[PDB]
């Protein structure tokens, strides 16, 4: 009989490869202790062979996917203009606006790369030849009600085509290629949301692994793009928890508390 | 003659590798016209041949070498709480406590990474064999004066080792194998801020590349840390700059201006 706080402890000490049972006869200290040594060996195999963070590494085979197949690598802006996020069709009194971390009166930390993305397709435009095929991944926030799926501090791919080429076809085609490559299986669902209109959500059993949107939308004006586009936006934390079997995205998260999904809390 | 408004706007288009006079007598709309054709086929150029951001190419360069050496990869968040800020020694009413960017109450982008390294030091030391070596490489983030040397968002990296090795002599050898990598030439000098006490600073010329220091300092009780450790911070934007020879550090930031050091308002 262990108490709720026992129980949490050898929860975040249980890694998903474990076959161990918190049910069994065995005492709380023979569990944790049991489980910290395991979890001491797990870090010292990281330090010894391979020493990449999960999150980081992911990000470094999505730009190698990307950059081969044509896609230009961004790295824009974190904090933007509240501004953009209006331009967006975020007004005020909408329950998405909401969730933005303002900083300062005109600043806030991105909820999204489509306006920086947005932003670069425009520019791009009087240089490029089409199509034009850009990406970025990093940093996106968001406030959000405590959950095993969400993240207030997450990291998002998004990638986009503009010009030829922008059907609902070749953005599927894209996603399949991607997630084939990843290793992920996955279903695609319509499913509307109150920025893009329509989009392809991209499940993984219940779990929204990615939105996707075919252009061109009215929104488009907005940023002064007037071509077909299309475009999608993936949680990489997301991906990792799916790819690794992670019960709660707190494992796959930039944290202290956590590396690899291995907890950094090993005191007794 | 130029106006200030057509010198400013010529200065964005040009490029380091340029040879074009903006006091020749060639007028504004024909310099204009050149430096966009210019700018546009390096665009191209990177479109078609390489693709990859300056910022991110350096960021994956850099975690190369590190990982090559034994130091484990970090990505911990870029949100952190103010009371971190307290425990490194910055107080209120201190001049660096007026360039810490606020999130809500109690939270803050951080401006520096060792709060966060010396939170995985400690941890780690339940894990790691002697010595323990980090590094994290990530977005930092500081109120600044405007000036061709500071950016408010900027990138850092950060390493450190602990335990047996912490001497000034190897510091300066991990420091000098790195800038050796990365081709950049430095000096050291030795200066003093009001964190971390005496330093050792990295400079290119006049321009500071990192802060480098020698445990243990009294500071380290305030984070359960009683080992030695060395460690440093560089700034990846600075030194893209140096190697790139960018006159303004804009050149080097996250941007929607300027990639790769080439402007985006390729417009007339
Ligand atoms: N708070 C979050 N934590 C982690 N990943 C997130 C978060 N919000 C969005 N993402 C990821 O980013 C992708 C694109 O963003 P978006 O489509 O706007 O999210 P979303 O539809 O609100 N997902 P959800 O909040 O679960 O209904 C999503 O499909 C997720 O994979
Ligand atoms: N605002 C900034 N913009 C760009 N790089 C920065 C900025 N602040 C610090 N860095 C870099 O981060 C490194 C480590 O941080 P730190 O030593 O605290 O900066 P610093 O001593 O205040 N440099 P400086 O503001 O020029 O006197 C510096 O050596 C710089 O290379
Ligand atoms: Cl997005
Ligand atoms: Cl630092
Ligand atoms: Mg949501
Ligand atoms: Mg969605
Ligand atoms: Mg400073
Ligand atoms: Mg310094």
């Amino acid at each position: 009989a262990l108490t709720k706080s026992q129980t949490d402890r050898l929860e975040v000490l249980l890694n998903p490869k474990d076959e161990i049972s918190l049910n069994s006869g065995k005492p709380f200290r023979e569990l944790e202790s049991e489980l910290l040594s395991r979890r001491k060996k797990d870090l010292q195999q990281i330090y010894a062979e391979e020493r990449e963070n999960y999150l980081g590494k992911l990000e470094r085979e999505i730009t190698r996917f990307f950059v081969d197949r044509g896609f230009l690598e961004i790295k824009s802006p974190i904090l933007i203009p509240l501004e953009y996020i209006e331009r967006m069709g975020i007004d005020n009194d909408t329950e998405l606006s909401k969730q933005i971390f303002r900083v300062d009166k005109n600043f806030c930390l991105r909820p999204m790369l489509a306006p920086n993305l947005a932003n670069y397709l425009r520019k791009l435009d009087r240089a490029l030849p089409d199509p034009i095929k850009i990406f970025e991944i990093g940093p996106c926030y968001r406030k959000e009600s405590d959950g095993k799926e969400h993240l207030e501090e997450f990291t998002m791919l998004a990638f986009a085509q503009m010009g030829s080429g922008c059907t609902r076809e070749n953005l599927e085609s894209i996603i399949t290629d991607f997630l084939n490559h990843l290793g992920i299986d996955f279903k695609i669902v319509g499913d509307s949301c109150m920025v893009f209109g329509d989009t392809l959500d991209v499940m993984h059993g219940d779990l929204e692994l990615s939105s996707a949107v075919v252009g061109p939308i009215p929104l488009d004006r907005e940023w002064g793009i007037d071509k077909p586009w299309i475009g999608a936006g993936f949680g990489l934390e997301r991906l990792l928890k799916v790819k690794h079997d992670f019960k709660n995205i707190k494992r796959a998260a930039r944290s202290e508390s956590y590396y690899n999904g291995i907890s950094t809390n090993l005191h007794h």
